């Protein structure tokens, strides 16, 4: 798992749900920018979803692996469109560039 194949990764992945490079329109939801740093989906000039303006949580990598059990349980509510990206080790490669994106 190499850091220039994650990126490509998360851009098919779902990139169009969180916006592309700063700029253009907010996403849906909080690209990763203060995932592991903000308190949960709290954005600037970002338009947040109930769950964020509510202030859940602040996302961790164990943490991200929980919630990946039931999306709708850790925000109800909120529904996840899309997603050409499944396989448990993509989706786990992609964290690791995560990792470093918040930290590194
Ligand atoms: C569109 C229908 C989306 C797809 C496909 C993906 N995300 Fe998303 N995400 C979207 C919305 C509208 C929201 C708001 C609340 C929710 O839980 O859906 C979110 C939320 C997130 C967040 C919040 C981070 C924060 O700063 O609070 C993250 C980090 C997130 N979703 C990650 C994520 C990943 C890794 C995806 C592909 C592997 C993904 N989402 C798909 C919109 C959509």
């Amino acid at each position: 798992g190499d850091v220039e194949k994650g990126k490509k990764i998360f851009v098919q992945k779902c990139a169009q749900c969180h916006t592309v490079e700063k700029g253009g329109k907010h996403k849906t939801g909080p690209n990763l920018h203060g995932l592991f740093g903000r308190k949960t989906g709290q954005a600037p000039g970002f338009t947040y979803t109930d769950a964020n303006k509510n202030k859940g949580i602040t996302w961790k990598e164990e943490t991200l692996m929980e919630y990946l059990e039931n999306p709708k349980k850790y925000i109800p509510g909120t529904k996840m469109i899309f997603a050409g990206i499944k396989k448990k080790t993509e989706r786990e490669d992609g964290i690791a560039y995560l990792k470093k994106a918040t930290n590194e």
